[PDB]
């Protein structure tokens, strides 16, 4: 049944919209990141809604706990696609939006890509199997909380509870649950590399002729400043 419902809700192809028919740009790279985001985001917000258990949580945490594993949430599904699609040979972003390593220099985000690029190594060399990946997936979701609490942290506390089990369940075991935990603990350090970038690339945005979309701009000044200055943290296994 959980598997069941994680596949059904699981997000379809997301598209970018760059122009791959013009040279690379700094600019048009990472307009077309944001625009992406902004898309991706949309289906984050379906799909986290549509978890099982995901309305036990008050009204106020769910959009809150969703912005806060954004990122992250992000990074794992491309680390995936990337492995399924090209073997890990570039990211994927999405299908007119690969990164060959010019590209990977072009977006000044070069070390966060290639740390994406060997988490999505990763999924291939811990042999990861797609039910895994749903499921490490969703745990995600329940990976990063506010130091003074949410609405209600006993209601989420039981949902990642949960989802743990679950994952506990797919297993079924000691070995395989401290190599999947690793796993999901490396994206975090990913995450908030990113979130540095795209910080401090917002408030020059201006200075870049960078376009941000609105809900990508709130996200990024309103709860990512509260990632960065420590007041929101990841929830680490090890
Ligand atoms: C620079 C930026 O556009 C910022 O996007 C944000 C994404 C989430 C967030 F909470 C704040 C900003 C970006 O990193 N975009 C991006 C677009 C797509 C994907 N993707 O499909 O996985 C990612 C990725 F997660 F890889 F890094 C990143």
């Amino acid at each position: 049944i959980f598997l069941n419902v994680l596949e059904a809700i699981e997000p379809g192809v997301v598209c970018a919209g760059h122009d791959n028919n013009q040279p690379d740009s700094f600019a048009a790279l990472l307009s077309s990141l944001n625009e992406l985001g902004e898309r991706q985001l949309v289906h984050v917000v379906k799909w986290a809604k549509a978890l099982p258990g995901f309305r036990n949580l008050h009204v106020d945490d769910q959009m809150a706990v969703i912005q806060y594993s954004l990122m992250g949430l992000m990074v794992f599904a491309m680390g995936w696609r990337s492995f399924t699609n090209v073997n890990s040979r570039m990211l994927y972003f999405a299908p007119d939006l690969v990164f060959n390593e010019y590209r990977m220099h072009k977006s000044r985000m070069y070390s966060q890509c290639v740390r994406m690029r060997h988490l999505s190594q990763e999924f291939g060399w811990l042999q990861i199997t797609p039910q895994e990946f749903l499921c490490m997936k969703a745990l995600l979701l329940f990976s990063i909380i506010p130091v003074d609490g949410l609405k209600n942290q006993k209601f989420f506390d039981e949902l990642r509870m949960n989802y743990i089990k679950e994952l506990d369940r797919i297993i079924a075991c000691s070995r395989r649950f401290y190599q999947l935990t690793k796993l999901l603990d490396s994206v975090q350090p990913i995450a908030r590399e990113l979130h540095q970038f795209t910080f401090d690339l917002l408030i020059k945005s201006h200075m870049v002729s960078v376009d941000f979309p609105e809900m990508m701009a709130e996200i990024i000044s309103v709860q990512v400043p509260k990632i960065l200055s420590g007041k929101v943290k990841p929830i680490y296994f090890h």
